[PDB]
DNA sequence: GTCCCTTTATCTCTCT
DNA sequence: AGAGAGATAAAGGGAC
């Protein structure tokens, strides 16, 4: 009988100050539940006004989260002393909050933060960083308790405590690791360095008791070098892939004629149990009806997610080749990059709409969606073509040249928005900022160059305008950051 | 309902 | 340009 407030609500909260979408109302109740509802529309005004100043966006990403009510409390409470008692960004708490129980890592940081900094020499930078997942505060309490018998005693590096504390469930990685080293740098012959490699993920410590099992079995049984092995962990949720591999091997070996270094090759992936099981499932028909080979198979499957490739490309090659006419071959470009799947929907739905209003051929197309994120770029050349070509004098074959690339998407708005400064504020052509945005690291290399040149170091100007855009097209932002120096 | 841990998908940047 | 590293986020599930 509560359900007539609940609607109401959930209808009062589409108005100011926030003024949410059905998608992000349901984004909320999901995660948040309806309490986490109720809370936003009653601090709907306290949160956004002074001095919290926050965002709809903002506030969405903290509600959003099992304790959501909590975490909003918390930040309303904690947000200014975090940052003016402890030199954090709004940034960062907020990041901080939007986990499940925002309301633990918070407290747990302004109870900690001076201590790790002060007497453990972190940085803040770390220390939200280490706050910043689910289980935040177990984190953080592992590392002030196990930093120095880590360090000390297992002799480890401050940056890789940090890097195992880092992902959720850090606690048990951190304990973990305090327990196996020993019996993984000497009864099963592995550098820490590896160790390490495997307990900074996620899971790392299944990954690790996993290991600690199965290192002596698989690497003297299946032929598996070791090095192999910790290939495979080192990985997302490495356990799974490492049984998967356990019981998959000879099969998929004998029964499907693939190669250990394939296999090893798909499972040293995120969700490796997931692309080994569904190459065990659909390596057939893939090379049957679909006349893909084994090689190109296992390349579908030997990208993050795989399982999601391999099952669009088997609803989606024919359709594809048969209506869009591409190439297998083509087809397996697009499908051989993380979001495989995404990259190949968003083309059978953009190959229309592309190739026709914006003169597109189908081989620019498949250039763009042949990289990570490439639905993002697609999308994102959809949309800014027009505004682009026209009210800013590109054409197209340019803005295909900037979305060709990883960060395709970031690459296209930064340019967007920094082209006008760039080139008249600065003096630079179309031409060299084009050159700039087609490479990987556009969006950081566009930014690290206009802040030089807006704000330009005074033994900067030693090198010209044209030597720092040859330097952001050699190397981007790393480059222009290794001459400040 | 809040808090913690695992696994899986996706996207972006770096370094040579 | 491709292998590596890094980072963002959702969808499980267990515990009290």
């Amino acid at each position: 009988r509560a359900l007539e407030a609940l609607l109401t609500v959930a209808g009062e909260l589409r108005g100011p100050p926030l003024q949410l979408d059905t998608g992000q109302l349901l984004k909320i109740a999901k995660r948040g539940g309806v309490t986490a509802v109720e809370a936003v529309h009653a601090w709907r005004n306290a949160l956004t006004g002074a001095p919290l100043n926050l965002t709809p966006e903002q506030v969405v990403a903290i509600a959003s989260h099992d304790g959501g009510k909590q975490a909003l409390e918390t930040v309303q409470r904690l947000l200014p002393v975090l940052c003016q008692a402890h030199g954090l960004t709004p940034q960062q708490v907020v990041a901080i909050a939007s986990h499940d129980g925002g309301k633990q890592a918070l407290e747990t940081v302004q109870r900690l933060l001076p201590v790790l900094c002060q007497a453990h020499g972190l940085t803040p930078e770390q220390v939200v960083a280490i706050a910043s997942h689910d289980g935040g505060k177990q984190a953080l309490e592992t590392v002030q308790a196990l930093l120095p018998v880590l360090c000390q005693a297992h002799g480890l590096t401050p940056e890789q405590v940090v890097a195992i504390a880092s992902n959720g469930g850090g606690k048990q990685a951190l304990e973990t690791v305090q327990r196996l080293l020993p019996v993984l740098c000497q009864a099963h012959g592995l550098t820490p360095q590896q160790v390490v490699a495997i307990a900074s993920n996620g899971g790392g410590k299944q990954a690790l008791e996993t290991v600690q099992r199965l290192l002596p079995v698989l690497c003297q049984a299946h032929g598996l070098t070791p090095q192999q092995v910790v290939a495979i962990a080192s990985n997302g949720g490495g356990k799974q892939a490492l049984e998967t591999v356990q019981r998959l091997l000879p099969v998929l070996c004998q029964a499907h004629g693939l190669t250990p270094q394939q296999v090893v090759a798909i499972a040293s992936n995120i969700g490796g149990k997931q692309a080994l099981e569904t190459v065990q499932r659909l390596l057939p028909v893939l090379c049957q009806a679909h006349g893909l080979t084994p090689q190109q198979v296992v390349a579908i499957a030997s990208n993050g997610g795989g399982k999601q490739a391999l099952e669009t490309v088997q609803r989606l090659l024919p359709v594809l080749c048969q209506a869009h006419g591409l190439t297998p071959q083509q087809v397996v470009a697009i499908a051989s990059h993380d979001g495989g799947k995404q990259a190949l929907e968003t083309v059978q739905r953009l190959l229309p709409v592309l190739c026709q209003a914006h003169g597109l051929t189908p081989e620019q197309v498949v250039a763009i969606a042949s990289n990570g994120g490439g639905k993002q770029a697609l999308e994102t050349v959809q949309r800014l073509l027009p505004v682009l070509c026209q009210a800013h004098g590109l054409t197209p074959e340019q803005v295909v040249a900037i979305a060709s690339h990883d960060g395709g998407k970031q690459a296209l708005e930064t340019v967007q928005r920094l082209l006008p400064v760039l080139c008249q504020a600065h003096g630079l052509t179309p031409q060299q900022v084009v050159a700039i945005a087609s490479n990987g690291g556009g969006r950081p290399a566009l930014e690290s160059i206009v802040a030089q040149l807006s704000r330009p170091d005074p033994a900067l100007a030693a090198l010209t305008n044209d030597h720092l855009v040859a330097l952001a097209c050699l190397g981007g932002r790393p480059a222009l950051d290794a001459v400040k120096k």
